[PDB]
């Protein structure tokens, strides 16, 4: 007498059979559903927080915003990157931009809950949310935002990019440009370009906006093992420290915290909780930044995946897509954490996803040739899936 | 440099990227792809089946699979083998018409993108090499022996009592003084086809099977393909005859087992099987009358019925003739231990077959063992959603 776990068309995920568990999609979305004891007690994932409702203390089934659709299309891209790059992890996170419902959450490796006992405990567990990782640079959108906001920039501001020194702390690109449009700064992802844009504001600038996007707060879905990131609330901010905060340094986020800042992103400015229930429309969020100059810097995004930005790979023949890679060392070693994240389409973003691979050991770890790819496999299936119409003009 | 292997629409399976090899459904068509060494020389699967075309111009392949199919097929039997904590399981599902494998999973599989340390015997394609005695799955070919020579009609009733022979006891699941014909298959009635077998010489059985292609090479040029174990003895004794007709005695892959099925569904016409993409007619070759098939294909609709053991296996609004299968398993010594196989085989839609489909789970450890407990679920779901993603009319009539 179990409640029935859904996706949000009613897709059986998780239900009683006369009496035992099962989960048709079995380990596709295993971290996000959990598991129960032979007691039929949950004792994981949404099994477990909302075990009283399951058991009608609170008809007592439970309807996900998942739509195992798109779950799947995700875990398929994702797991097989994640062996094919011989990486230790990865995590997937499609939110819809709207109604901040997570319409998929994937990770591999995963197992598959109906058989678990032999599976590894570190397995078992969500990355999604209970991994944390430094962002790199997908934060400087938020940067460019944040420059913009407080006048300092204009929109065709040109940079001086060449490197330079804190301290004697070098501050240097993946590659040397001696200057760089505002544009320009996020298509070659620049650390100088942005590392000078936080130095001509006050150290609080960038941690307001960071805050204002929901990094160091709260997801609040409910689920064992949730993480809220460790956030700077540092009182004086050092000049490498400040620096080094406009590509992503001394702040530690999940991978469905990053997914929440491209959600506001993707609505211009509104920040909307997440959610694993289905959402009857419309949630108002609040208005966390400018439309205006959010709409700017999402334009500005898209040549991140045009000839010339390091996010060429994750493009859609058809679609406007924006995005953002990063790449960040793990804690300092030579292995590293491979993100895209972006909204498409980007002339009038529904979706924001996240892709981060975690250790890839294939010979390849810059975002852009890891995880972009991915990005781009990902969000065509959805665009496809959804029925949402192309965006790209032909020229 | 290495040509792309797809699905039957050119949906790419095996995929060279700058360069390595990449296989974009995974373990989900592990075992048939199989996978390439450091050098890009496939040595399992159809890359090394292949390899030669594959890798003069380096050649595409389009094999007879679906990925639509492939993967539900894969989720049903993957998902089922870990709920009934089964050692193992192979499903396979052939077009009637083609005798193109549209599917061919197995659980546990393997991520051939990172096939690091999976254990040998993971990585090995069951559905080819696992060879088990398929137990009540012959008996629609038993009674198509025995209405052709006469020893009964379709509305026979038979005494289905219990008796022993030489000893032996002949019993059914349940017990039934008598039953039709199709009452036999309904229930599975050992008792009922070992007295067909004994009113025939032990030569007509061995005949059908073979036509049927039990103890026939599959051919499809597989890395470690099996034929299985088939009687080539001269002499039989009656309690040979006798459990040979509820499928003691010889030892078959589940893909043999699905030909046998796609040789039903055609109403007799046997065909070679091909896992790569068939220009559409295959003739084939008629090896028993299609009115006597027929007649024992509408009879195999009583199994997935109220009453059948494979019932639940019914698909809201399509008929389906199906036999479920229970089988001892052979231990390591030799003889039968408390281990089983659960099988499920069946073609679809019944009014006009299109699909062959077999389920084999092998050693259920989760309380249920019995083919219509354990496949049946499985090939009703499975063939469910074979029949909605090819779009096939319901045959089911409001009653
Ligand atoms: C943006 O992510 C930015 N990343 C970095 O500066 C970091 N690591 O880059 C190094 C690498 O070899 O990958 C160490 C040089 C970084 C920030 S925080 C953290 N823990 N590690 C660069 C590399 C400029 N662009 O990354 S990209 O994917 O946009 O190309
Ligand atoms: C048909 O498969 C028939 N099965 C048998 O006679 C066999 N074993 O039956 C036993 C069991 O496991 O229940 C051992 C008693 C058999 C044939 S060949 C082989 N190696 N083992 C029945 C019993 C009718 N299967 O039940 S059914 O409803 O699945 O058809």
């Amino acid at each position: 007498s179990r409640g029935m776990i859904t996706d949000r068309s009613g897709r059986p995920l998780a239900v009683s059979v006369p009496s035992r568990r099962y989960y048709p999609s079995g380990e596709v979305t295993a971290h996000l559903i959990g598991f129960t004891n032979v007691d039929s007690q949950g004792i994981e994932g949404v099994e477990k927080s909302f075990d009283k409702w399951l058991t009608g203390q609170g008809a007592h089934n439970l309807a996900l915003s998942i739509d195992e659709r798109l779950q799947a299309l995700v875990y398929r891209e994702l797991n097989n990157a994640v062996a094919f790059n011989k990486a230790e992890s990865g995590s997937a996170v499609l939110v819809d931009v709207n109604t901040g419902e997570v319409l998929a959450m994937a990770n591999s490796p995963s197992y598959n809950p109906n058989n678990f006992a032999g599976t590894a405990k570190d397995t078992m567990r969500n990355r999604a949310i209970t991994d944390v990782f430094e962002p790199g640079s997908t934060v400087k959108p938020m940067v460019v935002m944040t420059a913009l906001q407080r006048g300092i920039v204009n929109e065709n501001t040109v940079l001086n990019t060449v490197p330079y020194r804190i301290n004697g702390h070098e501050i240097k690109d993946v590659a040397r440009y001696s200057e760089l449009t505002l544009t320009g700064v996020l298509q070659k992802s620049s650390n100088v370009g942005v590392s000078k844009l936080a130095l001509a504001m006050p150290s609080s600038a960038l941690v307001d906006t960071y805050s204002r996007f929901g990094l160091g707060k709260a997801t609040n879905l409910g689920l064992v093992g949730e993480r809220s990131g460790l956030y700077p609330q540092k009182q004086r901010w050092s000049d490498i420290e400040r620096a080094t905060f406009s590509f992503g340094y001394g702040l530690m986020v999940t991978p469905l915290q990053l997914a929440r800042v491209y959600a506001t992103i993707g609505s211009y400015g509104i920040y909307r909780p997440l959610s694993i229930t289905k959402v009857d429309p419309p949630v108002p969020g609040e208005r966390v930044f400018p439309e205006s100059l959010v709409r700017t810097v999402v334009h500005m995004m898209e040549s991140v995946a045009l000839p010339g930005g390091g996010g060429v790979k994750a493009a859609i023949k058809g679609y406007r897509i924006a995005i953002k890679t990063g790449t960040a060392k793990k804690v300092y070693i030579n292995k590293y954490i491979a993100y895209t994240a972006g909204v498409a389409p980007a002339s009038h973003p529904r979706f924001a996803l996240v892709v981060v691979i975690n250790d890839p050991q294939a010979g390849k770890y810059y975002g852009g040739a890891v995880s972009a790819p991915v990005f781009g496999a990902i969000m065509g299936g959805v665009l496809r899936t959804m029925n949402i119409e192309p965006d790209a003009l032909a020229t």
